[PDB]
């Protein structure tokens, strides 16, 4: 292979998650079954809940890096070069001899702005704990995983702790983890991490109404010490931490809704963000919903700060 | 090198195809079962098959350098197909398309991304040095400037003994009026049932007897009816049918056109009769429908 640089000790964020492809088409109408249409406009993209936050970490000026599987090839060459572009080391990355770096299909209705999405496959083996026990921790200051393969990842979060154990409080890593998926076998990680952000959609999957009955219903779960933070889209977010005291912010919209995709990775990477530089949860909430909510009125990433 | 290659002329487009389990409806999310990347473009996959089937074979069609371009030059190098005259653009991007490909019944669902790549063009075709080739097929779609492509063969071919002549076919397969005007030459013409039905023909011998008028004197009519086989209708007035050859799952129907077409092209070119070429079209597009991709059709 080559080389890479010199990392300063505890200078970056790593988050832990998925790439994709996501190849975007847009649609005079549904296309039936058998059909050949032709597409209004096509756009490749870098997608995936980790990857998304750390293109956000980067355009808000932190050293970020990404972790997560890929295969050679010229999927992977197109999300490399994608990652590199908004100044995100990849040196983390786990290379794969079997599967496919992970591709989807996503058709967008002209008319309705209807979603029709034909998801990756899941050959790639996603990283494993030992794959995880080989990476040196200490130019990390925080760590975000997000939750997929939940039994290995619980290892790896084991493996944080025990580092920070033999840490001075100032060489602590910081952790997080977010449930995004309504998937049962994620539950267990609202037990690790000092951040857990738990979907909407998690939060409704599990009978909840709003962010203010998900936090009061599920802080039971988390680590003692740890906040817990659920966003609700256009009704803002709510944190909750050990004082018991639910806070809130509202969203600020921005003059027209453009894009909202990755607007929920938007908010946790500013989140990050903030607390890793040092402020309150409270200032960390709305500093979220603002970058959140600026990204909404564009397209993509660019200009969101 | 004198008349021994066969010459294919249209697009080649990078297929980006998911294999799925069910269509997935309107505004729901399904995953697949599989991905993968394949070199297409009509006049692309024909030169895929004639290769496989062993058949000297170049490409000409519009490529703008980039990532996507070096993966389709490398996959028609890896099969040995001679790309010398690529049309090389500096404005446009690669064309591609998503594909969706059902397992079930091998059902396959085409999104394509027309990128205003230019054509090719008479001025192209002007610098093709028309003595390597046997066989010219053109994929119909910028008709005038294709025309002229045509003029140009027939022009050689006077100057030529009828022991080098070169055959000319011509694919009309989208139902656009522009390109009714290529049914007037080639040797051979293919029409898809996509067309006819469009032109009000509900079987291939009504669409053969309905436009054999259209094509030139001598020449050969050729109508693929997807499961259904395929017809011909040449100068005698005889029409002529071949069965389909269906494999028992049919699981990728992607390329099952240019497969047949390309087929067709390998067996007349090889000396066989007009019957004969029509079933061994029909025997490879069979076994195509019965694999992923192209690997393994022989
Ligand atoms: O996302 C993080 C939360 C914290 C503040 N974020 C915020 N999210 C959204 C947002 C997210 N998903 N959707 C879709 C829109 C179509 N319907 C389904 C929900 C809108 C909008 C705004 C707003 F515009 F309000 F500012 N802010
Ligand atoms: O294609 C050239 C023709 C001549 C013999 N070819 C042939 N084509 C097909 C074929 C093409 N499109 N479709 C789809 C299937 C789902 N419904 C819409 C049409 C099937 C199948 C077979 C068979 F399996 F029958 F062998 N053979």
């Amino acid at each position: 292979h080559h080389s890479s640089g010199l990392v300063p000790r505890g200078s970056q964020i790593l988050c832990v998650g998925l790439v994709v492809l996501d190849v975007i088409s847009l649609v005079d109408k549904y296309p039936k079954e058998d059909s050949e249409i032709r597409c209004l406009s096509q756009r490749w993209q870098r997608g995936g809940n980790a990857s998304n936050s750390c293109t956000v970490l980067s355009l808000l000026g932190a050293p970020c890096a990404f972790m997560g599987s890929m295969a050679p090839g010229h999927v992977a060459d197109f999300l490399v070069a994608d990652f590199r572009r908004r100044g995100v080391d990849v040196s983390q990355v786990a290379w794969q001899s079997k599967g496919d770096t992970p591709s989807s299909c996503c058709i967008i209705n002209n008319s309705n702005g209807n979603r029709t999405i034909v998801l990756h496959d899941t050959s790639l083996p996603d990283v494993s704990a030992t794959d995880f026990e080989k990476v040196d921790l200490t130019q990390f200051k925080w760590i975000h995983i997000e939750g997929r393969n939940a039994s290995e990842q619980v290892k790896m979060l084991q493996r944080i702790d025990a580092h920070n154990t033999r840490q001075p409080p100032e060489q602590k890593i910081r952790v997080s983890v977010e449930v995004e998926k309504p998937r049962e076998e994620l539950f267990q990680l609202f037990g690790y991490g000092d951040v857990v952000f738990v979907s909407k959609d998690v939060a409704k999957h599990l009978g909840f109404q709003s962010a203010e009955e998900a936090l009061r219903g599920l802080y039971g779960r988390v680590r003692k010490g740890a906040v817990l933070v659920c966003a609700w889209a256009e009704e803002g977010a709510d944190a909750l931490g050990p004082d018991g005291k639910l806070l809130h912010s509202d969203a600020f919209p921005p003059p027209r809704v453009v894009d909202t995709l990755g607007a929920g990775d938007t908010f946790n990477a500013s989140v990050i963000f903030s607390l890793s530089q040092g402020r309150s949860v409270q200032e960390a909430l709305r500093f979220g919903c603002q970058v959140a909510g600026k990204k909404c009125g564009l397209q993509g990433f660019d200009g969101i700060v």
